[PDB]
């Protein structure tokens, strides 16, 4: 609507813009595989280039309820209309990050609870039946699809909702999560926690070997220090998950951002 047109031509050249750099960045990093920066700056494009194409697919509903708010002009004024009228984004981007690191926390803590029983469990005896159960049952609760579970989309209240494919796979990629990640469910597809860490816990209990009696085992200090190491480097691997999924927000929040003042600085532009 007039100055509108010149809006979503903003998005267009953005998304034109950002397609290539996502490319310039992938390029940068081929070269240097291994640099972290590099792959988060890759990273940063990519979850850009879909924060545009985001905006870009709920163009109309945006304007719509942007050029209403307009038909009633200072800069910060337009900067707050377009905050308070894009929750199409908003929900679908930063709100989905939310739920990723909501959700994700409560996996932690889940674990964090089982940790602490440790002692209880414990040459040296280790009650490795006992152990292996809580963690066995912890794997069988978050390899479910509920709101305990999944990542995107963001489970709203009673019942599971899904995605198509190409959305969930969108969002394995930006959370760079791995395919175990990925499930089915009814018409789509969900995002839930990466159990590795877990699965992997367990598996190296088992190759403690089997129990005796006490159904425990007892084994001399060198084979408990690898396994006690062993197990706390998986733990660490969920810590270091939600840590990077936390890291991803931030980024992701700088991201909205930005694409706020764009918004905002060409319908300001086009009011004049």
């Amino acid at each position: 609507s007039g100055y509108l047109d010149d809006v979503s031509a903003k998005f267009d050249t953005g998304v034109d813009n950002l397609q290539t750099q996502v490319t310039e960045a992938l390029d940068k990093l081929a070269a240097k595989p291994s640099d972290p920066a590099l792959l988060a700056a890759y990273q940063s494009k990519l979850s850009e280039y879909n924060l545009y194409r985001n905006a870009q697919s709920n163009t109309v509903k945006v304007f719509k309820d942007i050029d209403a708010a307009i038909i009633q002009i200072s800069d910060a004024e337009i900067w707050d209309m377009v905050s308070q009228n894009i929750s199409a984004i908003g929900d679908s981007y930063l709100g989905v990050y939310e739920n990723v690191v909501a959700v994700y926390t409560d996996f932690y803590q889940a674990f964090s609870d089982i940790l602490s029983k440790m002692g209880g469990w414990l040459t040296v005896k280790l009650d490795v039946t006992s152990l292996k159960n809580d963690l066995n049952s912890l794997v069988n609760k978050y390899n479910q699809i509920n709101s305990n579970t999944v990542l995107f989309p963001a489970q709203s209240g009673s019942g599971v909702k899904v995605a198509t494919e190409a959305e969930a796979r969108q969002w394995l990629s930006e959370l760079n999560l791995p395919n175990s990640c990925l499930k089915s469910y009814g018409s789509g597809y969900v995002v839930t926690v990466d159990l590795t860490p877990l699965q992997k816990m367990v598996q190296d209990i088992d190759g403690l070997g089997a129990p005796g009696k006490d159904s425990k085992l007892e084994m001399d200090n060198a084979k408990y220090q690898a396994w006690q190491s062993g197990f706390k480097a998986q733990e660490e691997n969920m810590k270091t998950t939600l840590q990077t999924l936390t890291q991803k927000y931030s980024n992701a929040n700088s991201l909205y951002d930005n694409l706020v003042k764009v918004l905002s600085s060409t319908i300001s532009s086009s009011l004049e």
